[PDB]
């Protein structure tokens, strides 16, 4: 049996922080859905690339529950994530039945907004800090990948590698995630 | 004014080695144009992701010259790319006039392909290197990033932002790529 993820794309989703975490993850052989919040149609990214989703955030709701629900980066997506009341119920659900939830970027801000995991550890990409920390809600960290149990929380572009692999090693294993790793030329 | 991008989308390229040059000489303030091989259809990549073309290639020729081309990797992408008379005129063209070719892991066999560059130093993934080095015709390297004049290639997912990076200080100068590359929380 293989782990499932459910990554949700938003209009101005980062692009590398969607695409990074899909591809390695199916690199592990994680079943991965890209589900699009606003339906099945083609969504475009801050940097303007255009992602067509393999589903409707709708249809892939009911094809769950996902080992893993993945919250991209980029400020107007998670903003876009922030205001969804399916995305509520998504991490709200995935919350109660103890399932991972992963973000990055400014993709943790979605938690804060949704009330999800308060009490844990977390990072963002550094001008994410404040929106993140509003409140106090959550202990913010500079580690490039964080995770404080179920709540797995990195910072931006360049950790997102290591974010897709803590996520396969979560998942997967440690093992798992070295044989992923090598034949990326990581530093 | 400002400087241009042709990067070339074929099925099976690796989306990360699409996404992240694409994104990042977006934020340099590069005009980029993705443009398919095939047309204007989406292009299913190498992990499943879909992307949906700026233009047609054969669209976006007509738009030139561009400062930078750049071959993308994913082995069944490059195959693609060293198989079309469309990219080894383009390419041609790039040489003939004293243009930068940039590219990425498998993407340098594309080069290979079209006889482009030989003489060069040159780096790809390893898994590649055989292939690029049938017949001798570049001088192999290691280096994550290596650019002889204006042939730029490196090695893998995990070497793109550096690729990147190189392709926006080549055309806009070292100021502006380390102005970029602050915000991606590289390490």
């Amino acid at each position: 049996a293989s782990k499932r993820a459910l990554v949700i794309l938003a209009k101005g989703a980062e692009e590398m922080l969607t695409v990074i975490p899909v591809d390695v993850m199916r690199r592990a052989g994680i079943k991965v859905t890209v589900a699009g919040l606003a339906g099945k149609d083609p969504v475009q990214c801050s940097r303007d690339v255009v992602i067509c989703p393999d589903a409707s955030l709708e249809d892939a709701k009911k094809e769950g529950p996902y080992d893993v629900v993945v919250l991209p980066g980029g400020n107007l997506g998670a903003q876009n994530l922030s205001e969804s009341a399916a995305v509520k119920e998504i991490l709200k659900e995935q919350e109660n039945r103890k399932g991972l939830i992963a973000a990055i970027c400014a993709g943790p801000t979605a938690l804060l907004a949704h009330e999800i995991g308060f009490g844990s550890k977390v990072t963002t990409h550094p001008l994410a800090k404040d929106k993140m920390m509003n409140g106090g809600h959550y202990t913010y960290s500079e580690n490039r990948v964080e995770k404080d149990g179920l709540i797995l929380t990195s910072r931006g572009p360049g950790t997102s590698f290591e974010f897709a692999l803590a996520i396969v090693e979560a998942l997967n294993g440690k093992e798992v995630a070295a044989q992923v790793k090598a034949p990326l030329v990581l530093k």
